[PDB]
DNA sequence: GTCCTCCCCTC
DNA sequence: TTGAGGGGAGGAC
């Protein structure tokens, strides 16, 4: 019989539990060369124009046209110009200190007179990118009932309902000119409509006729395994068809190309979306999970949450090798996560451990073992969270020279931050029909000696027309407080100043 | 009980 | 890098 149960299939129809099914169909979609594509589209340029988006002197995004020249993100604009004479460098929008609005200064930059965009007198605006991100999000949410915005240019989609409904109910989809999906799937549809199945019983064996169903995109398959051999493959393939449709809506409506990863889990999807770019969809079958994870590109540190100090501690505590760490984890504790838990409990129970400088929770070693056991097999299923309209907003200026050399300069930059945040808040209120209320503000700064000073606390609310004022009041309070705390110590000129609204109330309207 | 400060993760 | 942003522990209040 199938490896899968009626329970696992039917749970694809539940947004709260679909992710947990071995039959899950998740997509990760990442915008290609995002900031460069935004600038390309704003300036009416083409896929063939070698655009790079520039922030001060750094390339922050490189179009795929420009990458054909050898240009890489974080190249300096100087280096980029050597590699491509026809380069189209476009600087981010900016705010000018003393003004309360952002705009593009096209024709201006550190390349190029009276046309330089100085780091002393401006701050970056990323708002054109954020706007375009929210447009994309609207398109994704219209196509799919569960979408997680993972970062400015990434989303995850849970395709469970679309796949389930297509599998059971779609009477138009054609596999071939002589074969409809409804007829290929007559046995399973009969059983489902007949309703006479046990939720804990295994599914029938896939019908031979469903093997005509095609995947849309690149199926990762170096070992040449059979494409459709169980119901997970049927769902994944249907999912790839729908995902292509969604990605085409993004391309047709907004102009943006995407790369996409399709698999049963978020973690594998995120790896897969980065496998092939631009404008591509990489599909990882369950039976190809180990082939993919072990291709040589990935280590335990490639997994989300494991890319920093915890990951490095795990390499040391689990005596992981420098390469093929994923396979190592899998083969060293091959049967169950408890084997790994036992190993962890031993290392951590030792009196010479150091529990105050470790990122492993000794009380939660069952969860860590299960996470590593499953990640190493490509079967660690995390839920998608639908995020609120906004959670936090930051306005940040890293400062050069003496552009912030006294409390007067601090406040001058705070006025830019306050104007920016207020305009961002108004835009969200109009776009999403909400009242958006800052509740808590944090000021963070760095001295000339790079020492960090922070202060957070409540901000009062008196409506949108007084919002900038209410933010500034608290900011001025906090910067003057911190000035006192820095007396007789290395302080001015500052090397960084930022204001973040760290907590919002969101009121629904209509 | 919640708040503030400090910290870790990611693009 | 800079300029974002997500999240949580634990002592302060
Ligand atoms: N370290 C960073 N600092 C500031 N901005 C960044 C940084 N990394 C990425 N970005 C911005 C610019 C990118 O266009 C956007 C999305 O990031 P990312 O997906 O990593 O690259 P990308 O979309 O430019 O290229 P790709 O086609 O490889 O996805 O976020
Ligand atoms: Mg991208
Ligand atoms: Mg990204």
């Amino acid at each position: 019989m199938s490896k899968f149960t009626w329970k696992e299939l039917i749970q694809l129809g539940s947004p709260s539990k679909a992710y947990e099914s071995s039959l899950a169909c998740i997509a990760h979609i990442d915008m290609n060369a995002f900031f460069a594509q935004v600038e390309q589209m704003r300036c009416g340029l083409s896929k063939e124009d070698p655009v790079v988006c520039v922030q001060w002197n750094s390339i922050i995004a490189v179009s795929y046209a420009a990458r054909k020249y050898g240009i890489s993100r974080m190249d300096t604009i100087q280096e980029a110009l050597k590699k491509c004479s026809n380069l189209i460098p476009i600087h981010t929008a900016v705010f000018k200190k003393g003004e309360d609005f952002w705009q593009y200064h096209d024709g201006c930059g550190s390349w190029v007179p009276a046309k330089q965009i100085s780091v002393e007198d401006h701050k970056v605006s990323l708002e054109p990118y954020r706007r375009e991100s929210r447009k994309a999000l609207a398109i994704f949410k219209w196509a799919c009932d569960l979408v997680e915005r993972a970062s400015i240019d990434e989303v995850f989609l849970d395709l469970g309902r679309i796949c389930f409904n297509m599998l059971m109910f779609d009477n138009e989809y054609e596999l071939t000119g002589d074969l409809k999906l409804k007829d290929a799937l007559s046995n399973i549809r009969e059983a489902f409509i007949g309703g006479n199945y046990d939720i804990n019983s295994h599914l029938p064996l896939i019908p031979e006729k469903i093997k005509s169903l095609k995947f849309e995109g690149d199926v990762f398959n170096p070992e040449g395994r059979d494409l459709i051999t169980d119901w997970d493959d049927v769902i994944l393939a249907l999912g790839s068809q729908v995902c292509k449709g969604i990605r085409d809506s993004i391309k047709d409506i907004l102009g943006y190309t995407t790369s996409c990863g399709l698999s049963s889990t978020k973690n594998v999807c995120k790896l897969a979306s980065n496998y092939k770019k631009p404008d591509a969809q990489t599909i990882v079958k369950n039976d190809c999970l180990l082939d993919f994870l072990d291709c040589g590109k990935f280590e335990i540190t490639s997994f989300w949450t494991l890319g920093g100090v915890l990951g490095k501690e795990l390499i040391d505590v689990l005596d992981l090798p420098h390469e093929n760490s994923i396979k190592h984890i899998r083969e060293t504790w091959p049967d169950n996560a408890g084997q790994l838990k036992e190993f962890l409990d031993a290392k951590v129970k030792q009196s010479d451990y150091d529990r105050s400088t470790s990122n492993i929770d000794p009380l939660k070693t069952a969860d860590l073992a299960e996470k590593l056991f499953k990640l190493s097999r490509g079967r660690y299923g995390l839920p998608l969270s639908s995020r609120p309209v906004v959670k936090s907003m930051m306005s940040n200026k890293n400062l050069r020279g003496k552009s912030c050399n006294s409390i007067v300069d601090c406040i001058s930059w705070l006025e830019v931050f306050c104007a920016e945040l207020t305009s961002r808040i108004q835009d969200l209120e109009q776009e999403y029909n909400k009242i958006v209320i800052p509740r808590t503000v944090s000021i963070s700064l760095k001295t000339k000696s790079y020492e960090v000073y922070r202060k957070s606390g409540p901000v009062a609310y008196k409506g949108i027309n007084f919002q900038s004022h209410e933010l500034l009041k608290v900011g001025i309070k906090f910067v003057t407080d911190l000035d006192i705390k820095g007396k007789n110590k290395s302080y001015y000129p500052l090397t960084k100043l930022s204001m973040t609204i760290t907590n919002f109330d969101i009121i629904d309207l209509q």
